[PDB]
């Protein structure tokens, strides 16, 4: 349909959809962390931090950090077996404490993934993940927030894509999904950077030691133009990734303004046969580069097939105003 049709249908679909009771949750989690180790920092990261708002059905993501992890706010998270084991060890303790403190809460320690994470479900509002000893999660969010503070209405695009990604099952937060919401944010941001809607922010200007464990909220003004800018952006975004972005040669990347190629990173077929993250192949089919991690494809789970599925969903998205019509 037209941008006008698209944009209006999206705004319509957003009625029930700020940072209300994340304080209360952050404090419940801080309670448990203090019991493990009173000197440990707790940080919020994830959509609450990225958007400056909390959306319906979004969990809350926390990370547990040592002071020296913070004060060294420009140094990478190590890949290694030991780092991964250290995180699971600290997470195992905290999970113990949470279950003691919250008999109603399911607290699950998830190992499959690259990053050790504890998933907590307590019905209703209680929905949160906790990770440990990793500043790139907070540094990635703060980068994404830096960009969204530049042009706050771009969050509407990112949010529209995020919901869609979940409806269609592309999102890794759904069973079968393969790209996390974070990956879709990088696309939206890379996309907007390409269209000159955002101004480049060198990842290296983001200091973790300066980030607020719980940043302030960012007022979310509903679209005044009946939604026409949004529909224009949704349409243009889907276009960009079907017909402009070349996935065979290009890397969705925030590390430099302009174009990044796969050859430049050695993100090639030869690299697939040498890799195996969590015992499995990494794929360089749909390339999305993590700004702070070493050599990490946020699209390592996008098989040649899922790349086809994605491309198919992108077409259908164009024809249905992101499945709103
Ligand atoms: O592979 C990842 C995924 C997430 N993050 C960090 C940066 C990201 O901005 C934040 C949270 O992203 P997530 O994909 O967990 O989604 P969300 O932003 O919390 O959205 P929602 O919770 O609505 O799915 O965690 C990473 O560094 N690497
Ligand atoms: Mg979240
Ligand atoms: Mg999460």
């Amino acid at each position: 349909p037209s941008p006008a049709v698209v944009g209006r249908s999206l705004v319509n679909s957003f009625k029930q959809f700020h940072t209300r009771h994340v304080d209360a949750t952050y404090r419940l989690v801080l309670d448990c962390v203090a019991a493990v180790d009173p000197l440990m920092r707790l940080y919020t990261f994830g959509s609450t931090v990225v958007y400056g708002v909390h959306e319906k059905g979004s969990d809350v993501d926390f990370v547990v950090l040592n002071k020296t992890d913070v004060e060294d706010g420009k140094g990478g998270d190590a890949a290694t077996q030991v780092a991964k084991g250290l995180q699971a060890d600290i997470l195992a303790k905290l999970a113990r404490v949470i279950r003691q403190k919250h008999l109603s809460w399911n607290v699950e320690e998830v190992r499959r993934t690259r990053v050790p994470v504890v998933r907590v479900k307590g019905g209703g509002a209680v929905d949160f993940d906790i990770t440990a000893y990793r500043r790139n999660g907070v540094r990635n969010s703060a980068l994404l927030r830096a960009y969204f503070e530049q042009n706050p209405p771009c969050r509407w695009l990112s949010m529209s894509i995020k919901r869609w990604s979940k409806q269609t099952g592309l999102n890794a937060s759904v069973i079968g999904g393969s790209i996390t919401s974070y990956g879709f944010n990088l696309m939206v941001v890379y996309y907007l950077l390409q269209r000159n809607h955002l101004q480049f922010v060198p990842p290296s200007t983001i200091d973790v030691s300066r980030v607020e464990p719980l940043p302030p909220h960012l007022p979310l003004e509903e679209p005044a133009d009946e939604g026409l800018e949004l529909g224009t952006q949704v349409l243009d975004f889907l276009h960009f990734f079907l017909h402009e972005f070349d996935s065979d040669k290009q890397v969705i990347s925030l590390n430099r303004p302009g174009i990044t190629t796969k050859e430049e990173l050695d993100w090639t077929k030869s690299a697939e046969d040498f890799a195996r993250m969590n015992g499995e192949k990494v794929h360089y089919q749909w390339c999305i580069e993590d700004p702070y991690e070493l050599n990490l494809n946020v699209g390592r789970n996008v098989t040649p097939l899922k790349r086809d599925f994605l491309r198919r969903h992108l077409e259908k998205a164009r024809d249905t105003a992101l499945l709103t019509i």
